């Protein structure tokens, strides 16, 4: 059999009883999705590769086609209006034919303008769910993405599936395969761009197929958080590596991250050795009942702690965080929901200190440590300038910073850590 | 077909589940739940308004029939002895043919004292859950309302399966059309009394039938956070109107407050203004996991931060509350379950559960005078209090669903301004 | 009509469940439980009593026969291969015909070799459960108690269901008539020894058959937190006692602790009745989401209060629970679960859950004499210890099950105080 066919069944049955709740709370009579179109880029005949409506691809793992539509009420089959163009300039592909076609009535679609007869004759009571409003006011639709139905969805897609869940440990699987090629790669000393090449080939990922936009640092730019470039020539020396990166599965993301040390024994390799514990420890804290503000908090606690132990800071924990300095360290949040989005949707009415883990839910837990010296500076320009071993900072400022970050499903009976189950020290 | 008939499937369902967990628990063969009595007048012939056992009606819409009987044990199907007398003095109805009438086996009862027969032989094990404790010993019942076992049946009422909310809002509907037609009787300058006839006809309610006794107040009986009459006479001349009435359905009750400036301008209407933003903002605040308790700050907050933007006390808001002011304007609680019962059945708000959302201000002599005698008499624009005691006062509220992902107020989506 | 009888379809449906869940996560296509074997003593023809599988019992009430096998996946109704020799020397047991017998598909063995032909023929994805490795590998399994299905049911073990409830409350009812009579032999000065005979004649426990090993101790005995030994000979004087035991029903444990003050007058009766209050106190803060952790540190407090009052200690509760000093005259934990197994298998009190929680003071010289050398050896009321000492301490611990609407103290519920 297919064990994720058997888990589909499910997912399909799951999304339908949501789907029934709330066109009943809201008096709708279905919900349309659509799965956009692609862009045309301005004055020219090129396009911007297309990226699925998450809505959309909610449903079904139909992440690279537009022009599709997908209405439903819950009770009834799905439908599916399926866009499968003929014209000899694309490659056509069969008649959708997989485990999920059976779940949807699927209507084959050639022209993108001739989808009206094929969707309700009265569309005024239907939700259209998409990006394009005016074509959606153009054939008739009149609620857009109406704030209610869309907080609903979102709510609930905090909740995944066991397909869901399947999918996502797919996508884990496949981005650990490259970060460690990418990993091998650091250490025979190739460039970001050669190392980003060789987590593309791992994956078998094409540039435009990840999740999000690969971060591939070397030494200094670890501390660029957002870095998205790849310098094509190798650093002379090689000795730091911050790789952030995922991989997808039917529309499901995963988003990992790893620092190391060149050498792996200096003090950048004893910090990197830190953080580690530190992940761990913050990670095996998930639980269902527990806010992530406490985690947050024992983050922020545990960044002092290593602030303090590496005298980076000559100050003890509870006043590094206290006098408030753990922050010009470790400037982003401890983690996210993930799915269908690599910063997830979800929450009571559209990651906060109150929101509560619970089971079912999946979530990155990515603490770091960088020295950033823009956000350096400005430390130095107030009275805890004192307080800071500013000769510690340059010893490691050439090291750019550290992040570790795995995708954790929480259970109500325990936590699944994807990332390293596969292995990724 | 009929939406309410699905619903009710799942009430049923609810109620024998809960009620086998508890019989299960305190070792009973099952529940006895009376509709209770008509009470006479005293040495007459007339008899008192009937009003049904609360703990009866939360299996089935049947409030306004006395001797009724529940007797059951969550796992069998539930036993109704239905009172029917026959005659040719009263109107009989037809037989229960009603989409709840299937999930009991109906037993008819054509004579109060024709009862003790349908009840349970051995009424050992049976606890009686209902008023009339002799009437239930006489018939060999022992265990009366057993605190246990009211504790859990009121422990699980805040939970709210989905029959009971669907008719929470067909209550809600009732009130507004009500609340509509009163809001025009103001404004068209009837009195209390007119303004409350007005109300009873838009509800099709009989007075008796309200969920409570109204509150029709005009100009300074707005202070009266109690106020029972309804004069008979207008005002020489109108300026506020508060009202709190809600209406039945099924059983279940609708609260809802709502005042008016009759012109629309000057510095009270403005201040009912602040007040529905800040009513707004609290009923905003509402969701799963958090504690009533932080609304009810956050809406003395809300008081204070009125009382100082207007004038009424000169202090800012931190040092009205910090000198406990506020409570002087604003008495009453925030809000509260609602339900079967008005006042329904720390504490963390949770999904299925129905609240009140009712922030208030008022200009009430007795407090205001308390308030002169607490020295905190010389913080407080005693003239700007004087210039709006005519108006009485204000209160906003609205009933809300808490949903696991978000807020339903039913009262507002009705669009009652 | 029965008992239990009904309360259990619902507690196979919910293992089925829980089994269902689980095979699938770990890829399996079922789970085997062995009930186990009599274990035989070195050299020689006699055996230890035999002890079940926990695993095993957790499904049906067969604790007392080994060679015993499940096989289950929680989708196809469950396999019993019930263990059932025949033999002039042994009395032969009806088959198994009791309600739990028809949730299962029953093949009687009649003697352990013969076990193999009824076992799945392709044991690749099948998960041995039990002790006896040697024989499952022997058998065809290779998947030995994998952990991730061990941590499975036993998470959820801590989620009791009402047939189990009720199982748990039989044992507290069997216990209390144990505990009165052991109370009774007391004051009548009994020895150890004999107060033990007299709590397993009411409990009609023989000693093998209660959940642990009964701690009965009177005077300085008490201070041993794990007194084994029972006196055959009565002591001198008659100051203090602690008994603590428990019984078994179907499986299912109960674990009472209750102390005593032959006098029932005096500084020792005394301190046992604040203990009681603090117990009773703490048996209050007992309510889903609760932390155990907040309990934990609470008792630890009144501990602190009653040093302080008791002038045990020469500090204020606060600079005693600050020095430290209470994890010497309480070192053991405040409650745990308790099921199938007495101490069952920063975390939240649930709904469903069953705890004990048991407080305790006492004068253990291990510990006293450790702290009399340290710096708080200068805060130490030592005059006080020695009028305390020859009694012990004291332990007073119930049996709560925590319900979503309420709690319920089994042990007190049945009235032992
Ligand atoms: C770019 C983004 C997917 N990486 P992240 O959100 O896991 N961590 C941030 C803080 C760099
Ligand atoms: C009379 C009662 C039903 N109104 P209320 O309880 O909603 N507000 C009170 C505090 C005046
Ligand atoms: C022997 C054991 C079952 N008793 P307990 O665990 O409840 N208390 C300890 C401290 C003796
Ligand atoms: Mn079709
Ligand atoms: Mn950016
Ligand atoms: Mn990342
Ligand atoms: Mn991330
Ligand atoms: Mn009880
Ligand atoms: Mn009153
Ligand atoms: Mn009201
Ligand atoms: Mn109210
Ligand atoms: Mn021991
Ligand atoms: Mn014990
Ligand atoms: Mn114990």
């Amino acid at each position: 059999m297919n064990k994720l066919a058997v888990l589909y069944a499910e997912h399909i049955a799951t999304l339908q009883k949501r789907t029934r709740e709330i066109i009943e709370r809201e008096n709708l009579d279905g919900v349309v999705f659509h799965s956009g179109q692609a862009k045309r880029q301005f004055l020219d005949d090129m396009y911007y590769p297309f990226k699925v409506n998450p809505q959309f691809k909610a449903w079904l793992p139909v992440i690279d086609n537009p022009h599709c539509w997908i209405v439903a009420n819950g009770t009834d089959k799905p439908k599916l209006i399926f866009y499968r163009p003929v014209d000899f300039w694309h490659k056509v592909p069969d008649e959708p034919n997989e485990y999920w076609a059976d779940y949807f009535d699927i209507e084959l679609l050639v022209k993108p303008d001739q989808v009206e007869k094929l969707l309700p004759y009265d569309k005024a009571r239907f939700a259209y769910i998409g990006e394009y409003l005016e074509v959606a006011q153009a054939l008739g639709f009149e609620l857009m993405n109406p704030e209610p139905v869309m907080n609903f969805y979102h709510y609930h897609r905090a909740y995944k599936t066991q397909y869901e869940l399947a999918c996502m440990r797919e996508a884990n699987k496949i981005a650990v395969q490259g970060h460690k090629a990418a990993r091998d790669a650091f250490f025979q000393g190739k460039s970001e761009f050669e190392i980003q090449q060789a987590y593309l080939l791992a994956t078998q990922h094409s540039e435009n197929d990840n999740p999000y936009g690969n971060i591939v640092a070397l030494n200094e730019n670890c501390a660029i958080l957002h870095y998205t470039h790849f310098d094509r020539v190798a650093p002379a020396t090689h000795r730091s590596f911050l790789i952030d990166a995922g991989a997808n599965f039917n529309g499901y993301a995963a988003d990992i991250t790893r620092t190391y040390d060149f050498t792996g024994e200096g003090e950048f390799a004893e910090l990197v050795a830190t953080m580690k514990q530190h992940q761990i420890a913050l990670m095996n804290q998930l639980a269902p009942g527990k806010l992530y503000g406490e985690l947050h908090l024992d983050c922020h606690q545990r960044v002092a702690q290593t602030l303090s132990d590496f005298n980076i800071v000559d100050l003890s924990a509870d006043e590094i965080v206290a006098k408030g300095i753990t922050s010009t360290f470790f400037p982003h949040g401890l983690g996210h929901h993930i799915g269908l989005q690599v910063h997830d949707v979800g929450g009571f009415m559209a990651l906060r200190c109150t929101r509560k883990i619970e089971a079912n839910q999946v979530f990155t837990i990515e603490p770091g440590l960088y020295f950033i010296d823009s956000l350096l500076g400005d430390l130095a320009a107030t009275d805890n300038n004192q307080h800071i071993n500013w000769d510690k900072v340059a010893e490691l400022k050439p090291f750019g910073g550290i992040r570790i970050e795995d995708n954790i499903i929480v259970h109500e009976d325990s936590l699944e850590n994807m990332t390293r189950e596969l292995r990724l020290r």
